[PDB]
């Protein structure tokens, strides 16, 4: 019945995204840390669904293409589509979520975005939870995080420190939408 959205991202400073189609950074123990959030379903045997652009699509490794443990879910109006059964390629976000509110066991709908994509999750009945690492630092970045009002989540208040990798520090941040907490 209940389908939560949760969006996950990591900004820089500047609300940067991306850099020449890629990541600007590469961070390990943050990149475990995404994967465990978008894989571990309370319900065993219920699997959860990522929701995601054709560019971010096309930045993944392909060794861990499609995202292991999870139904991906590729927005584009370009892309052929997909042999694998474990990726659908959809035309449209009313589409894609249409399908995935079909599927009984899918458990929550993870947005790893692409501004657009985001920006359509901001926007949807399901949106519930943004998780946001929040990295130090102008990366020079192309691609930003949409413009969101922070004033419709309440920022989670549980203890986060700082955390560093290869010389780069960031931090967690956990909002939840206001119309739920
Ligand atoms: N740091 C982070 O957390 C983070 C997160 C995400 C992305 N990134 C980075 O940001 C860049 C990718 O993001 P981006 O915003 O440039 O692109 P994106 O949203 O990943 O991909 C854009 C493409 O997705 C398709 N698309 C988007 N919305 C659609 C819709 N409503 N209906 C149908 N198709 C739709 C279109 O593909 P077609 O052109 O094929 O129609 C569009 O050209 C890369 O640099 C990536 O590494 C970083
Ligand atoms: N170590 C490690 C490790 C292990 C397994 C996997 C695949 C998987 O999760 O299963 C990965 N990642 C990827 O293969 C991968 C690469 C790029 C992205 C873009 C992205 C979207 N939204 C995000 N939000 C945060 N915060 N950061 C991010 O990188 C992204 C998303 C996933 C890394």
């Amino acid at each position: 019945r209940t389908l939560h959205m949760n969006l996950i991202v990591a900004v820089d400073g500047c609300g940067g995204i991306g850099r020449n189609g890629g990541m600007p950074w590469f961070l390990p123990a943050e990149m475990a840390r995404f994967a465990k959030l978008t894989t571990l379903t309370t319900d065993s045997g219920k699997k959860n669904a990522v929701i995601m652009g054709r560019k971010v699509w096309e930045s993944i490794p392909p060794k861990f293409r499609p995202l292991k443990s999870r139904f991906n879910v590729v927005l584009s109006k370009k892309m052929k589509e997909e042999s694998n059964e474990n990726v659908v390629v959809a035309r449209s976000f009313e589409s894609a979520v249409s399908l995935l509110q079909d599927m009984e066991n899918i458990e929550t709908i993870w947005n790893i975005g692409g501004r657009e994509v985001y920006e359509l999750g901001l926007n949807s009945p399901f949106l519930h939870q943004m998780y946001i690492t929040r990295v130090e630092g102008d990366f020079l970045a192309d691609v930003f995080f949409p413009r969101v009002d922070y004033g419709r989540f309440i920022k989670s208040t549980e203890s986060e420190e700082m955390h560093e990798e290869k010389g780069i520090k960031y931090r967690y941040e956990i909002y939840t939408i206001k119309t739920d907490k």
